[PDB]
């Protein structure tokens, strides 16, 4: 069906999604929900229109719920806030650490910056 | 806000490799590329915030995925209207259309169906 085609359009995007920062840094429950929806759709692509439609909806909703990007932005702001509240750091150190946080490509990089700032401050 | 802008610029290469970009209308691909370039140039709060909006709006506007689903349906419709094809041929061609990973693959299926039908 047109629904089968649409479902395929979602499952075939699996691998690029799974390699994206927005997936990789999403909350674990949300990563699991996307994986489970993709597996369920793959089962079908090997139905009733309602079953295909529910599978499609479940993939789209899981995919849209991935929040790696927002997690990264939140991690950056947390690092910045820490760097700003680090009263013992001089301006040069704060600037360098801010540059690291703002440039963080992964949540772990921003978290490492926060930890390093706090360590240096003490 | 500089941090948030950086998050959008740094995603440029993965976006550019996605089918949703590659098969987007050319004006929408251009719009995303221009917005990313404008943001890169920056890397006033309101100028940073507008740059960010512009990247996010351009990214959201990319429509490769919808172009692919459209191309799939157009191929299916052609296959369905191809009165000289038998059930076996129609089925095989529908499988190819539904499995198309890029717009061009679905358009090739449509052309092939029409050619086979005539
Ligand atoms: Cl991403
Ligand atoms: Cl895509
Ligand atoms: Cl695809
Ligand atoms: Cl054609
Ligand atoms: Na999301
Ligand atoms: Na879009
Ligand atoms: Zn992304
Ligand atoms: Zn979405
Ligand atoms: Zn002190
Ligand atoms: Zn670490
Ligand atoms: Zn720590
Ligand atoms: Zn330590
Ligand atoms: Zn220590
Ligand atoms: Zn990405
Ligand atoms: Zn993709
Ligand atoms: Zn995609
Ligand atoms: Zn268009
Ligand atoms: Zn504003
Ligand atoms: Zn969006
Ligand atoms: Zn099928
Ligand atoms: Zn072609
Ligand atoms: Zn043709
Ligand atoms: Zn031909
Ligand atoms: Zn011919």
């Amino acid at each position: 069906t047109s629904t089968m085609g649409n479902l395929q359009t979602a499952i075939n995007d699996k691998s690029g999604t799974l390699a994206s920062q927005n997936f990789l840094d999403a909350d674990e429950q949300k990563r699991n929900a996307y994986n489970q929806a993709v597996s369920a759709a793959e089962t079908i692509l090997n139905t009733a229109k309602t079953a295909v439609e529910q599978a499609l909806n479940n993939v789209n909703n899981a995919k849209h719920a991935l929040n790696g990007t927002q997690n990264l932005n939140n991690a950056k702001q947390a690092a910045i806030t820490a760097i700003n509240g680090a009263s013992d750091l001089n301006q040069k150190q704060k600037d360098a650490l801010k540059a690291q946080a703002n440039g963080a490509q992964r949540v772990s990089n921003a978290q490492d910056v926060q930890h390093n700032a706090t360590e240096l401050n003490t």
